[PDB]
């Protein structure tokens, strides 16, 4: 009923899972002795006392896949004891997204080096009625995995050796009662949009398409790794997403359901490292994801590093969708997974927004405004400079419709700064 947890070569404390099933967790009086000391989560201060709150179920929880569906999926893959945290961490828990090993208190660098079939046939296993909801993360099927990069070949790690890439499979088609959300192209999609975002200056991965036979994959590096210079050993960094950060369960990672929104990550930053460019990156990405109809900007796609002591800054921004490429769905049924706050409601809906919103939203959340029209001013003179330089740099085999949909619909958004700024 323990978990050891391990952050890369130092013992952190333990995860125990009562007969009752609730998760507690406590940390080791080394590590609290440790030079460096972090918390496994700002949501679980460093502290000698056992942890019982819920915020430990909800940070473990948090490390698996949120959609009951896919989770039944890993459960029937593994034969876990359960759909629960503990039960699945029990076996996929070895290697998960920051630096938490989790070893039963029951029981490196090596690997399987995967050959064009091998790779197919891995990633073909992780690949194979709705309502008025656009949103693309719901209890939906899309699973994505993670490979080890070694050389100049893909590999899947053994025992407790880290991956170096989230790979990622075509959502597919998301059906509701009269129309159909074709996701059919979501990998060159999100490669689009994470060339968009490098190209316009954003903190975002660099990711690459792979081919393996007849699967079309996204190979997305990570951030959360780093190999030490002779690349023998590969070390994983402590990092969280929003839901971790504040104690809550991945069931409110959309803030329309009760998650957070920009009001209280803003708030949050105020005490990153980096406070001030932090919070400029964060504001600045909300109006990148206005630009780019992307509705998917929930709490888990944004994360900060937990650093020695505590101390903790935004993590890169990462899985970036344009709605665009669905329309044909209308315009004005895109909204942000965010709300501007400006006095009356907040704004979600993507085609009435505009410029006055953000400054509106700058305001009430003491966010110079300065600094929003340095933004602003920004995208309006960078735009469609961008947009090209990213067309032109595309593999010869880039869907043509994903880049016209989302070349189009940015151009007519940018239009509402060009006449401001």
């Amino acid at each position: 009923p323990k978990l050891v947890t391990w952050m890369n070569n130092q013992r952190v404390g333990e995860l125990t899972k009562l007969a009752n099933g609730a998760h507690t967790f406590k940390y080791a009086p080394e590590w609290l002795a440790s030079r460096y000391a972090r918390p496994l989560s700002l949501s679980l201060p460093l502290q000698r006392g056992n942890i019982t709150s819920d915020a430990v179920f909800n940070f473990f929880d948090n490390l698996l896949p949120d959609s009951p569906i896919v989770r039944d999926r890993i459960v029937k893959r593994y034969h876990a004891k359960s759909r629960q945290p503990f039960d699945l961490l029990s076996e996929i828990g070895r290697d998960s997204v920051g630096a938490v090993t989790l070893i039963p208190e029951d029981e490196i660098m090596a690997w399987e080096k995967l050959t064009e079939a091998r790779l197919e046939e891995v990633l073909t296993a992780y690949k194979a009625r709705e309502e008025n909801d656009f949103r693309i993360s719901v209890a939906g099927a899309q699973e994505k995995t993670a490979l080890l990069r070694i050389g100049n070949d893909w590999c899947i790690p053994k025992g407790i050796t880290p991956t170096t890439h989230i790979i990622k499979l075509p959502i597919g088609e998301i059906r509701q009662p009269n129309a159909t959300l074709d996701l059919s192209q979501s990998v060159d999609n999100e490669y689009y949009c994470l060339l968009l975002a490098k190209e316009l200056g954003l903190n975002v991965p660099d990711a690459e398409i792979i081919k393996a036979g007849n699967v079309r994959a996204l190979a997305v590096e990570r951030f959360d790794r780093r190999w030490n210079a002779r690349r023998t050993v590969l070390l994983r960094l402590p990092q969280e997403d929003m839901c971790q950060t504040f104690g809550l369960p991945s069931s409110v990672k959309y803030e329309s359901d009760g998650g957070p929104g920009i009001a209280r990550i803003m708030a949050f930053l105020m005490g990153s490292s980096e406070a001030l460019k932090d919070r400029y990156d964060f504001m600045k990405f909300q109006v990148f994801q206005w630009l780019i109809g992307a509705t998917d900007g929930h709490a888990k796609n944004f994360s900060v590093f937990i650093q020695a002591g505590g101390s903790y800054r935004l993590t890169p921004f990462y899985d970036i969708i344009s709605a665009f490429p669905v329309l044909g769905i209308h315009i004005s049924d895109l909204k942000l997974a965010m709300g501007l706050n400006a006095s009356k409601g907040k704004k979600t809906a993507i085609d009435k927004i505009y410029p006055r919103h953000f400054l509106a939203t700058a305001k009430v959340l003491r966010f110079p405004e300065v600094q929003m029209h340095e933004i602003l001013s920004d995208f309006a003179r960078m735009i469609p400079a961008a947009l090209d330089n990213v067309k032109t740099s595309l593999p010869t085999d880039f869907p043509e419709n994903v880049v016209t949909a989302v070349e189009s619909n940015v151009l007519r958004l940018h239009g509402r700064l060009s006449r401001e700024y």
